[PDB]
RNA sequence: ACGAGUGUCGUACCAAG
RNA sequence: CUUGGUAGUACACUACU
């Protein structure tokens, strides 16, 4: 209500005025008092403010628009030569910056891990291997510093021939569970360990030892890195890269035979057979061997390293019989920091065969072979973690770089694969992280490559690996400039609506940057990118990381003060904003937006629950941290400063309780709550620290107070509506929609590109095409307009560092949605924001107490007053991710004022252009398409590139050196790629991203975790071998993290009444069985959908086998709970009580809201670390209460008479309070507010396998560590099966369980008809990948509103909720009704409810409450599992309807190579006169074009009199269109009915009162300007006729009425005005004669154009008249002949018979001599929607032909060019001989073929178009030829013989497959043979001998005969009948 | 030795003799 | 240097849903 006066007193707003002009502050002063409610207008301040900063704006447009002249076309191109100038630059900076070693013994390990191949002749037992250790360690040959302290050890290890006492003495000391029991000179205290002996090592030996070899208590320069340029050192590298190829490489002499293999070896090979041979080699080569060793070896280490002491050590052991490692004592791993000290020993046989990676110590001379020591490693928990995961990454990582690539050597590869997955130090991050950026630019057309590897780039080498990678990085910017010009555009196929072909042509020429080999451009971009994601997080130690993250933010606030005096500038000064182009772009920008949508101020408080409580906000009562400022002492720091600022850490909701309980806050609407705050809060601090991510420089992250939570929560939603930013998107999480906006944005550049080059030179490639039947040819091909793409992908440097924070006052200042008191009080907001200040932290503080010795020159000394205080002032810096949206609207506004120059520049040169940008946060997107014929491109280029420097300088901005690039056709948006129209992501950074990260929550956490990762994936165009692999990876890890495998401690195989894992669901520990669709539609539901799919082909009957998943569905009433396996018993009883139903809960429920339960049943305890709980202030709050007489049975019955208050987590102050106190017993909720690092939840699997953690509490009620539950996994599953067996299945809840897992959601249904119905087709060959989402995916989704609003609805009893529409809420409420009360729910709990109640005789409120508890829970998850988040697809085609995109779905994920084509039996998906029109407009159309003209009547009569259209009948479409009155759209149709009416003739004429525009003919292209143009435009008493062919129209023919030259150019004034929708521009000029009318055409605006029609001499004379004086003069198009007809012309329906009696057309009727009546067209990608009864004619069935997508093109070569496949699906002879008969009833007009013509641009590529054929190109003869052609191929292709096909040798064969096909169940790939067949010997006129099959039953003859057949190789045959093969001896072996 | 680093660190801690 | 005793998080973590 009242504003904040104190505005116009603050400092900061002093020095921002007194920064301005005179002028500019008061209209800043009369902009913060204007009120839009009190003014005339909403728009009066904003005009003015324009108008007045317009001339400045023009100037400054028009100055950098004429700079383009002044350019020069040398722009920076990163060659050789500026890239060696560049490395040298860097070179000298970094020998500045670091000290250069040039000794080779100073590396430090690239793998810490020395390997020696098992020896076949030693044993493994544990005894025996120890015993060799020790007695190879005595006999040393050699001296050495350590070799007498190494052979003490082998001394003090050895038991001599004791071994039997010594294995008893562990085994008693295992069963029993510290005293020295000594067995032969050994004090061996446990399995592999033993006590120091002094008798047998010297004491200096000892101690030199411990505190050299290993620095245990042995306790300024700069960092040491190795010579990368060095020619020694490169060449020391290559020989380490060399050994260690030739000694890694050999195979293991083994039989791989692991989990992964045994698995999913049959999908992965049935994906593709290369993946599967390259897993084969992997796993026999020794560098898997090595790398299974190396891990289980830190496993074992990490295991046996918790209890040790100050003398003793440990040896290790692997799978390995010749690899130990001695773990020297250490802290204890569990421990804060712990480190282990180990040291790998390796014997060896024979010398240099060690891998040594640099780490190897010393390799001796030892009785029988060499023995080799590594030096001593001491690694944390994190770093072991990395080391314990390598091989899954490992595996990873060699199959995405090898796959699908011959021309690379898999050695190579996995070389660079170990090499990167072991490591585990920044020396390769320093690489990885710029090599990306490096590479990108460096192939880029424009970048700043140079200046980046200079003054940016620099390698942090300590390593020989890391000097391998530096030189091939240096080789790969060398080469990436002079091999960008290898990739070629592909041919586009576009058809005016689509693009049916783009992208980069898939030549292998590019050069390889890791490996020796060629790649395609997109393996090269994935080679560029691939190696970012192998990095780990949390490499960075605090102590050196949070002072480089202080030195850094410090530095640059002290630049800020000391260096930048002005904030406005005017000559694109860094860090300064032009004033008045910002204010004018503001103004423009905001009265634009404030323009498309009217109630903008209610969406902000609608949208964002201005009006609502602080409660009901999710961002302001989570789970995340705030900060606190005040008092702790209780909670040598504090008396060492008199200005330190105290301050502690707690959670956002607790902060919330804490302000709600000391009257802070008010139950008042948050909006007035956050308005008050922005004047009562006015001090702001904020704290920082490191996110902890892979680059090689960590960023900070700042955490500020609740109460500037709230105030710039208001401003962040005020200015985010502004922005084009989807709500629903994450900017942290970006949604996958933009790589679709990209493809959209492509795609009308390419459309624009390719039509404007033609319209500006069809004239000149005239002239040039005539002179072909020389230099004329030179002199006009230099003459014409060429075309120009460019796209900048740019990023801004210090984005929230580096930006004036003085703009954004502006942009408050112009909202006019804001009262003058609202800017007040924001702009006070902003002003205290400008002197926050940043408090260090505590262990920062500590750090730099512990100094003594002084920095020389240390800036946090000198600005914290030699730590005088830890609080400074930043001011300048809004802190990072604070103004995501308000930072990106001004970013849009200063790509507007850049588009605008770019405009201006181009019209200035007489051309045309078309810019779309696209802005997130602060990644851009810039895409520009210039078409002109005055200056070269390089200049365009140079030009558009300083411009764009220029416009981000002029807000405050900087685009950053190493981000910025400029490329032909690879648009970069954040993590997506857009390679000339078709989108490309690199899928395997997900794969990575879930093999490396892993939160250790549970079993199920990380599997899910994985599993959504890999779904991810899929959905961005990941192959499906590779995907199988990455599940199988996932499911492997998973296993072994919890000793999951086959005889391992968890197993579960032996405890449930299954077989295999296969047969034990995920959710109870097993693994995942599901074609991949439904893994990348669903998700971690496809497991139950599987099975339940499963049980439905096993028990239906085999009448209702191939109907729909429904109609099998209606038969579980037939089935019987006896008659199923015990499996399927248990698996349909956890669905039925566990997934519809709690009959057991996975924890303690009681204080759990309905949105914590999870999806698992088994869940471990995790970490409930009380240290982080006391920190909260309602936590004490809650024990004082717990610790009350009756204070916990008051809230409990307090939430029991509110039970909303379960589902909605609090709704005012008091509930909130309330529910927090109860929420804080949930035992759960708890953890997670606790510490969960993944660290320790590592070490936990593996220290304590055997401590019960499990909190399993079965069927509704019935000194230790921090993570204890109370049973172990095992009884988890004794219990669990047992409370399972005590329960009873019946037939009613299998009918449920159908009923609410599929039939409940439309989209199961339609998945499950998917996967019963498919039916696979042809191979094809992706060429034209493109986005898309699943097209009507409103109808398929059964609830519309979030999960939690539905819950929070049902609570309430109340549809009317505060923030949804009601109307969608009736529905979702009346839906959960629907399935509470038929799975009967709330009956059921009413009764145990009573039943408990009246055995205990009193109420009892726990037992109540946890049963409404389990209630919402259920339900909440039943309206969860609805909605799956199906976001947009990277698929083959391009899909229009949901069967289409299920089609494109299933035939993208079955084979690597190719993609198939799906066709469904049936509906899968199983406003009405909207129906009936598209019905008619598809089946007329259809006719006409497929059908001949004599049945197309009859055709048309069938269809009407016996099909049906998306489940309506067609007869009562056809009824409804006949009562409408819209029935005049479809005159042709009733025409050739006979429903026709004059009437509707005199309606037809009656159209003449608004110009009745009818074209009498479809264009082949409009766009292109392609087809027979034949338009007629007609009013009363006037008509004309236009006739032409793509460019040059023939004639017009115009009648009128009074001829008189007046009245005749009226009246085509008139005609011209109307929608014709012809351009009149793009059709070439003629010449114009005395005495007669020309079609005239004249441009107005910029593009607009009006239309006239005058005479020769007035052409002429105002010709001659404009040209004297930009000049737009009359251009005449086509001649008129003007006529006269005063007749009235009524159409009567007794003309029609005789005008269309030679048209048989079904769209298309003569309604007059020169008019038409015309349908609309409709496209056939909809046709599939009818359904009806088969059309038999002949040997075709039209009905199928109906649903044959790939045969309804309209264009000749396609269909000629098609495969037989679509035959087999089309023919149904059932006795025919010839194939003439059918060929008859198709049509035989001309129909469409394809031409090219290349465009004239930088990017050179050809489009194909289509073009109207000649007689011959019919679709019957395109059908002829088809099949002549593949009748022959199919027949050489399958002789199996000599003598022919027909010959009765090959005939045996053929009955052999028939009857393989026939009597085993049908396949995949089976009926598309056995119908090529019958088609064949129908063309060889032996159809009498293929329904004569018989049998040849021994399955010995099957497989001979399968295996033996050849197979053909050149035609389209291969690929099928390999995989139709596959599958047979698949099935047959499972015979 | 190893991790980190052009920021002084980790490199287990305490008590007894 | 010998003996005894002690040790569960990086107490860690943002804005954008
Ligand atoms: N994890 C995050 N936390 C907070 N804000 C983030 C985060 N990730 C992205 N952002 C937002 O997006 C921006 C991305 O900036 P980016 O990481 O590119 O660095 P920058 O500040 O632009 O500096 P430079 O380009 O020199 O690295 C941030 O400034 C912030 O607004
Ligand atoms: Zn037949």
């Amino acid at each position: 209500k009242t504003g904040c006066p104190e505005f116009w007193k603050h400092p900061i707003y002093k020095e921002f005025k007194m920064s301005m002009p005179v002028p500019e502050r008061r209209l800043f002063e009369e902009s913060v008092k204007f009120n839009a409610y009190e003014s005339e207008r909403w728009n009066t301040n904003l005009v003015k403010i324009r108008e007045y900063t317009k001339k400045d704006y023009s100037e400054h447009i028009s100055k950098s628009a004429k700079n383009i002249f002044l350019a020069s076309g040398f722009y920076k191109q990163p060659n050789k030569n500026e890239i060696s100038e560049g490395w040298t630059l860097m070179v000298e900076r970094v020998q500045d910056q670091r000290e250069i070693s040039k000794s080779l013994h100073d590396q430090k390990p690239s793998i810490h891990f020395i390997w020696g191949a098992h020896n076949p002749g030693n044993s493994n037992n544990a005894t025996f291997k120890l015993i060799l250790l020790s007695k190879s360690l005595q006999s040393i040959k050699g001296i050495s510093t350590y070799t007498e302290a190494f052979k003490s050890l082998g001394k003090m290890m050895d038991i001599g021939d004791k071994a039997i006492e010594y294995e008893e003495f562990c085994m008693s000391l295992k069963s029993k569970a510290l005293e020295p029991k000594q067995i032969n000179n050994a004090l061996v205290l446990w399995e592999q360990q033993f006590m120091i002996n002094n008798d047998l090592i010297d004491k200096s030996e000892k101690l030199k030892l411990f505190k050299n070899f290993c620095g245990i208590g042995k306790h300024v320069s700069k960092p040491k890195i190795l010579d990368f340029d060095d020619a020694n050192m490169y060449l020391a590298s290559l020989t380490m890269m060399e050994q260690s190829k030739k000694i890694l490489s050999k195979s293991n002499g083994l039989k791989p035979d692991n989990f992964i293999l045994n698995e999913f070896g049959s999908r992965i090979k049935d994906a593709n057979k290369e993946t599967y041979d390259n897993m084969h080699k992997i796993f026999e080569t020794g560098y898997w061997q090595c790398i299974s060793d190396f891990s289980t070896l830190m496993k074992n280490i990490l295991s046996v390293s918790q209890y040790n002491r100050h003398n003793t050590f440990r040896i290790a052991m692997c799978a390995n019989n010749n690899v130990f490692a001695i773990v020297f004592p250490s802290a204890d791993i569990k421990t804060k920091k712990a480190t282990v000290v180990y040291s790998i020993i390796v014997l060896h046989k024979e010398e240099e065969n060690i891998f040594n990676p640099g780490c190897l110590h010393g390799t001796f001379k030892c009785m029988n072979g060499y023995i080799s020591i590594s030096r001593a490693i001491r690694l944390d928990k994190e770093r072991c973690q990395r080391i314990v995961s390598s091989p899954g990454l490992f595996l990873t990582t060699c199959l995405l770089f090898k796959h699908d690539n011959p021309t690379l050597v898999m050695s190579d590869i996995m070389n660079f694969s170990i090499y990167t997955s072991l490591s585990i130090t920044k020396s390769v991050l320093s690489l990885t992280e710029p090599a990306r950026y490096m590479i990108m630019n460096s192939l880029a057309i424009s970048s700043n490559v140079k200046d980046y590897i200079a003054e940016k780039f620099s390698p942090y080498t300590k390593t020989l690996f890391s000097v391998y990678m530096t030189r091939l990085i240096k080789n790969a910017c060398f080469d990436a400039y002079d091999q960008r010009q290898r990739v070629q555009l592909r041919d586009i196929y576009l058809s005016d609506y689509d693009i049916t072909q783009k992208g980069i042509k898939d030549n292998r020429e590019l050069t390889s940057i890791w490996f020796p080999g060629s790649v395609t451009l997109k393996e090269y971009l994935t080679q560029i990118y691939l190696p970012f994601y192998f990095n780990a997080k949390g490499l960075h130690e605090k102590h050196h990381v949070m002072v480089d993250l202080a030195k850094t933010i410090l530095e640059i606030e002290c630049e800020q003060r000391e260096n930048i005096k002005e904030i406005w500038s005017t000559n694109c000064t860094k860090q300064t904003v032009n004033l008045k182009i910002l204010i004018h772009s503001l103004c423009k920008n905001l009265l634009a937006d404030t323009s498309r949508h009217n109630h903008l101020r209610n969406r902000i408080e609608n949208r964002n629950n201005f009006r609502r409580s602080i409660t009901t906000i999710s961002t302001f009562t989570s789970s995340k941290s705030c900060l606190k400022i005040g008092d702790f002492r209780k909670e040598m720091l504090r008396n060492a400063m008199p200005n330190y600022t105290d301050y502690i850490s707690t959670k956002v909701f607790d902060r919330l309780y804490e302000l709600l309980d000391k009257k802070v806050l008010t139950d008042k609407p948050v909006i007035e709550q956050i308005m008050d705050m922005m004047i009562d809060h006015k001090k702001f601090y904020f704290t920082f620290f490191n996110k902890g991510q892979k680059t090689s420089k960590d960023r900070e992250i700042f955490v500020g107070e609740y109460e500037a939570k709230m105030c710039m929560y208001a401003v962040e939603r005020i200015a985010k509506e502004r922005c084009k930013l989807n709500p629903d998107e994450m900017i942290s999480e970006p949604g996958d929609g933009k790589l679709k906006v990209l493809e959209q944005k492509s795609e009308q550049e390419i459309r624009f590109l390719v039509e404007t080059t033609r319209q500006k030179n069809r004239e000149i490639d005239e002239a040039i095409e005539a002179l072909a039947t020389l230099g004329k040819i030179e002199k006009l091909s230099l003459g014409k307009a060429k075309g120009l793409k460019m796209e900048i992908n740019a990023d801004m440097s210090k984005w929230s560092a580096q930006d004036v924070f003085y703009k954004y006052f502006w942009l408050i200042a112009l909202d006019p949605i804001l009262y003058p008191q609202e800017k007040e009080r924001i702009l006070y907001f902003m002003c205290n924001y400008m002197d926050k200040e940043l408090i260090l932290p505590d262990e920062l503080l500590f750090n730099l107490l512990d100094q003594k010795v002084a920095y020389q020159n240390d800036i946090i000394a000198t600005m914290t007053n030699q730590l005088n205080s830890n609080t400074v002032l930043i001011k300048r810096n809004w802190l990072q991710g604070n103004f995501n949206y308000t930072s990106s609207y001004v970013h849009s506004c200063a790509m507007s004022v850049y588009k605008e120059i770019l405009k201006e520049a181009i019209t200035l040169l007489d051309g045309s252009i078309l810019v779309n940008s696209l802005v997130h946060s602060d990644d851009n997107q810039t895409s520009i398409t210039i078409v002109q014929d005055k200056m070269e491109n390089d200049k365009i280029i140079d030009f558009a590139m300083k411009e764009f420097e220029r416009a981000c300088l002029t807000f405050g901005c900087q685009a950053n050196m190493k981000k910025t690039y400029v490329t032909n056709c690879i648009k970069e948006f954040v993590s997506l790629f857009n390679l000339y129209g078709e989108p490309f992501s690199i899928y395997g950074r997900f794969l990575l991203t879930s093999v490396g990260d892993c939160a250790y929550i549970g079993p199920y956490e990380d599997l899910a975790s994985r599993i959504s990762s890999a779904q991810t994936a899929i959905k961005h165009g990941c192959p499906p071998s590779l995907a199988w692999v990455s599940i199988a990876i996932s499911h492997w890890m998973t296993s072994l993290t919890y000793n999951m495998l086959p005889g391992q401690s968890n197993d579960p195989i032996d405890y449930f009444p299954a077989e295999n894992r296969k047969d034990i669901p995920i959710e109870l520990n097993g693994v995942l069985d599901a074609p991949l669709s439904m893994i990348s539609t669903v998700g971690l539901e496809s497991g139950n959908l599987y099975f339940l799919i499963k049980l439905l082909s096993k028990y239906t009957p085999v009448m209702q086998k191939r109907e729909s998943v429904v109609n099998q569905i209606a038969e579980v009433k037939n089935w019987k709970v006896e008659d199923l396996t015990d499996n399927e018993i248990f698996r349909l009883k956890i669905l039925r009580y566990l997934v519809l139903d709690a009959e057991m809960d996975p924890s303690d429920i009681m204080g759990e809201t309905s949105d914590m339960r999870g999806r698992s049943i088994l869940t471990p305890r995790k970490f409930t670390t009380a240290g982080s709980l006391r920190k909260l202030y309602s936590f004490s709050k809650y024990q004082d209460r717990l610790s009350s007489p009756g204070g916990m049975v008051e809230l409990f019955t307090y939430l029991l008479e509110k039970p909303e208050l379960l589902v909605t987590k609090g709704e005012d102050m008091k509930d909130y309070m309330e529910s927090v106190i109860f929420r804080y017993n949930s035992k759960r909720f708890k953890e997670s507010l606790s510490i969960q690092n993944p660290a320790q939840l590592f070490i936990e699997q593996i220290l304590f396998s055997h401590k019960p953690v499990i909190d399993f509490s079965g069927i509704r009620d019935k000194k230790e560590p921090d993570i204890l539950g109370k049973v172990t996994f095992t009884e988890a599953y004794r219990l669990l099966m047992r409370d399972l067996s005590s329960l009873e299945l019946t037939n009613d809840d299998i009918q449920v369980i159908y009923s609410y897992i599929i039939l409940n959601d439309p989209m199961m249904i339609t998945i499950a008809n998917t996967h019963i119905l498919s039916i696979y087709g042809s191979p094809q060959r992706r060429m034209g990948m493109s986005c898309s989402t699943m097209p009507e995916f409103r109808n398929l989704k059964l609830i519309h509103h979030s999960p939690a609003l539905v819950l929070r609805a049902y609570s309430k009893n109340n549809p009317d909720i505060q923030g949804a529409d009601p109307t969608e809420m009736a529905r979702d409420l009346v839906h959960l009704k629907e399935f509470v009360e038929n799975t009967n729910l709330e009956e059921k709990m009413k009764v145990r409810i009573a039943m408990n109640e009246a055995e205990k005789g009193q109420r009892d409120i726990v037992f109540e409450l946890k049963e409404m508890t389990r209630f919402y829970q259920v339900c909440y998850e039943y309206v969860k599992s609805t909605e799956h988040k199906i976001k947009v697809f990277i698929l083959p085609a391009k899909s229009y309807t949901t069967t289409d995109f299920c089609s494109l779905m299933q035939g993208n994920l079955i084979k690597d190579k190719e993609w198939y084509t799906v066709h469904y039996l049936k509906q899968i998906l199983s406003s009405e006169q909207n129906i009936a029109f598209e019905c008619f407009k598809l089946i007329t159309h259809f006719a006409d074009s497929f059908i001949d003209s004599l049945s197309r009547s009859a055709f048309l009569q069938l269809i009407i009199d016996e099909f049906s259209y998306k489940d309506v009948k067609v007869s009562k479409l056809y009824d409804i269109i006949k009562n409408g009155y819209n029935r005049t759209d479809f005159i042709p149709l009733l025409f050739r009915t006979g429903d026709l009416r004059q009437a509707d003739l005199d309606k037809y004429d009656a159209m003449k009162s608004h110009e009745r525009v009818t074209w009498n003919d479809w264009q082949t292209s409009r766009h292109l300007d392609m087809g027979s143009i034949n338009l007629t435009i007609t009013g009363y008493n006037r008509s004309i006729t236009i006739i032409g062919e793509d460019n040059k129209l023939t004639y017009a023919e115009l009648c009128l009425t009074r001829k008189t030259p007046e009245n005749i150019t009226i009246s085509g004034r008139k005609l011209l005005g109307s929608r014709h929708g012809l351009k009149f521009e793009n059709m070439s000029k003629i010449q114009t004669y005395p005495g007669n009318y020309y079609i005239t055409y004249r441009k107005k605006d910029r593009h607009q154009f009006v239309y006239q029609i005058h005479s020769h001499e007035s052409i002429t004379r105002r010709n001659e008249e404009h040209m004297a004086i930009i000049y737009n003069e009359i251009t005449p198009v086509c001649v008129v002949n003007v006529a006269e007809v005063d007749g009235d012309q009524r159409i009567l329906i007794r003309s029609l018979d005789y005008l269309n009696n030679d048209i048989f057309s079904l769209s298309r009727i003569k309604v007059g001599l020169d008019e038409f009546a015309t349908i609309k067209k409709a496209h056939f990608s909809k046709m599939v929607s009818f359904e009806g009864p088969p059309i038999k004619t002949g040997l075709l069935d039209l009905t199928e032909l109906m649903k044959s997508q790939d045969l309804l093109n309209l264009n000749y070569d396609n269909i000629r060019n098609s495969n037989l496949i679509s035959f087999s699906k089309l023919i149904c002879c059932e006795g025919s001989d010839n194939i003439n008969d059918g060929l008859e009833f198709l049509s035989d007009d001309p129909m469409n073929f394809t031409e090219g013509e290349a465009i004239h641009s930088t990017p050179i590529f050809n489009i194909y178009y289509s073009k109207r054929g000649e007689r011959h190109m019919t679709y019957r003869n395109a059908i002829k030829l088809l099949i002549e052609r593949e009748t022959k191929i199919f027949e050489e292709a399958f002789t199996f013989s000599e003598n022919g096909f027909i010959s009765p040798e090959n005939l045996g064969c053929l009955e052999a497959v028939v009857s393989l096909i026939k009597l085993l169940k049908t396949n995949e790939w089976s009926t598309v043979i056995d119908k090529c067949i019958h088609i064949c010997l129908i063309k060889n006129g032996m159809d009498h001998m293929y329904h004569s099959f018989d049998v040849p039953i021994n399955w010995v003859m099957f497989r001979e005969f399968i295996n033996s057949l050849p197979g053909t190789d050149i035609p389209p045959w291969n690929v099928m009948t390999e995989n139709f093969k596959k599958k047979c001896i698949a099935l047959i072996n499972s015979k």
